[PDB]
Formats: structure tokens, sequence, C-alpha cells
DNA sequence: CATTAGA
DNA sequence: TCTAATG
């Protein structure tokens, strides 16, 4: 957690750009299993050698250790973060709608900046277009303050559309957080679950809604079950005009919501730890259901939910307020 | 680990 | 169809 450190920093940097610069697959997908370990290794690593016993770590890699035990750097690690080209698809990727396949193409025709963009803004598909244009935006936090309004205007139209709708804003807005990134929407209707052959006009009936009042401003993907945009409060009585705010709707079979929700809500620790207990207590949690565990080795049959309360029974938990599915 | 775009 | 990108 913090005797390795550095050394799992170094790792992930160096894993990291095999990834992104490079094509690297391979040697991307070594530097973290070999951070993995060596961060629960108990101990403190004292040279290659040492850390080189771990599986994962080979001649490669330990001699990267050894030179930055040796002495406080990497070169290779200096190298990668001085270069220009490197540093070009760093910065690009930023850009949402830009990966790292996408990055080397536009360095690789010189586009390295963010002007460059704009000039070739025509070499950008549209959700590259929109990630460009609020490029800033989309790089600021939302305020608990701003999520609260716009959760309540989500709610309203839902509602005001169809009263059997069943919305929930999971996330860690969710979970009491100060701030979040981006906003979620779990959504869900009576009349669509597991079997019932669709009902895509039940996303769709509401993306349109949102829109009409001017709350969704953009699409950035619209397929059947999930949205994918930009929204934005309404601009008061002026002086100040609110930013663009990532956003996602998805249409839920409302048989799986609870899992979904109870998931999605995460935190990413409170699931596993969640996941591992229904375990012993006989079941298999994901995404969306709970299944008793049988004998044999594995076993199906999806467990009837109608809150994350079931679910919380089910492995005999004590239900824990979001608030608290910290970890 | 899945759903959407794209060309 | 593959392949890329976000979640
Ligand atoms: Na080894
Ligand atoms: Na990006």
């Amino acid at each position: 957690e913090t005797l390795n450190g550095g050394i799992t920093d170094m790792l992930t940097e160096l894993a990291n750009f095999e990834k992104n610069v490079s094509q690297a697959i391979h040697k991307y997908n070594a530097y973290r299993k070999a951070a993995s370990v060596i961060a629960k290794y108990p101990h403190k690593i004292k040279s290659g050698a040492e850390a080189k016993k771990l599986p994962g770590v080979g001649t490669k890699i330990a001699e990267k250790i050894d030179e930055f035990l040796a002495t406080g750097k990497l070169r290779k690690l200096e190298k990668i973060r001085q270069d220009d080209t490197s540093s070009s698809i760093n910065f690009l990727t930023r850009v949402s709608g830009i990966g790292p396949s996408a990055a080397r193409k536009f360095v690789d025709e010189g586009i390295k900046t963010l002007e460059d963009l704009r000039k070739n803004e025509d070499k950008l598909n549209h959700h590259q277009r929109i990630g460009l244009k609020y490029f800033g935006d989309f790089e600021k936090r939302i305020p608990r303050e701003e999520m609260l309004q716009m959760q309540d205007i989500v709610l309203n139209e839902v509602k005001k559309v169809d009263s059997e709708y069943i919305a929930t804003v999971c996330g860690s807005f969710r979970r009491g957080a100060e701030s979040s990134g981006d906003m979620d929407v779990l959504l869900t209707h009576p009349s669509f679950t597991s079997e019932s052959t669709k009902q895509p006009k039940l996303l769709h009936q509401v993306v349109e809604q949102l829109q009409k009042v001017h709350f969704i401003t953009d699409t950035l993907s619209k397929g059947e079950t999930k949205f994918m945009g930009v929204c934005q409060l309404p601009s008061k009585n002026d002086e100040k005009e609110y930013p663009h705010r990532r956003i996602d709707i998805r249409l839920i079979p409302k048989d799986q919501y609870y899992c979904g929700v109870l998931y999605f809500t995460g935190s990413d620790i409170f699931n596993k730890n969640m996941r591992a207990h229904a375990l012993e207590k006989g079941f298999t949690i994901n995404e969306y259901t709970i299944r008793p565990l049988g004998v044999t080795g594995v076993a199906g049959e999806p467990l009837p939910v109608d809150s994350e309360k079931d679910i919380f029974d089910y492995i005999q938990w004590k239900y824990r307020e979001p608030k608290d599915r910290s970890e």
C-alpha cells in the first residue's frame, strides 16, 4: 500500500506506456500483473532479485526495479516523460471520442494539439466533435449542488411522460459524494423485463422528453437501451451559464433493476466485498441477478428482487444505506 | 464485459 | 464485418 509505492507507480507508468504509445498489449499486460503482485507484497523490496522471486517478475522488470531503487529514477521512464510524440498521444486521448488508435493516427498526420484538432475538425467524427467542443467542461467535476438540480429535472420529466417509469441516479452521487464525473440514470419500466420483447420507444420516449425541454443538448450515442449524451442546466437570469455535462441513460428490464442498481451504485469495493459474501452465503451476484449456488460446482436459477433489500436478505446482510456502500 | 458507431 | 471507444 505504500511500502511498495514507487515500484508500483513506475511499473504502471511503464505499463501505460506500452498500452498507449506502442501497441504492446503483452508488455503492457506484464507491467500490470507485476504491479499487482508487488502491491500485495508485504515487505519492502530491497532489490530486483528479491522482487524477482515473484510471479510475473521476470528479469526485465527486476532490472528496472534495481535502477530505480538504485537511483531515484528510471531512464526510460525519463525518456518517455520527455518525448513529444508519446506526450502528444497522452494528451489527445483526453478528448472524449479519442482513444489510442485514433490518437496515434492524428499524431502521425501531425495532429498534436487542441487547435490542431480544430483545424481538422473535419477529420473528426461526431462523438469526437463534441468531445472537442466540450473539451473544457468535459474535464470539470459536477457539484452535488448541481447534481440535485439535474436529478430533479430528469425525475420530473420521466414521470410526466410515463408514471410507470422508474429512474435511479446511480453512482457516487447516490453514495452521498460531493462531486461527480457525469450522471447515470438507471432506467426501467414494468412493461419491460427479461423476456418481454423490448419496447425501444420506452427509451426513446424520454430521451425525447429531456431534449424537448433542453436538458439534453447532444447525443454521443443513442441505441435501443443505452443513450450517451450531453446535458445542461438552464442558465438562470443571466450572468452565469452551466457547463456541458456528460450523461448516460439506460433501459433496464424491470426484473433486474435492483441488481443493476445495486451494482452501479458501487463502490467498486463494496461490490466485491458484497459479492464475495453472497458466495459464502451460497450465492452468486452480478450486474443483473442473484442465483443460488449449487454444490456440484455451480448452479443457476434467478432469485426474485423488488428492492436492494431483498438482495441483502438473500445473503443475510445488513442493509447498508448507499451512504455507506463505501467499502 | 457490453453496447454503439463506423467505414 | 471488424474494430474502436465509453461506460
Ligand atoms: Na519469477
Ligand atoms: Na478520450
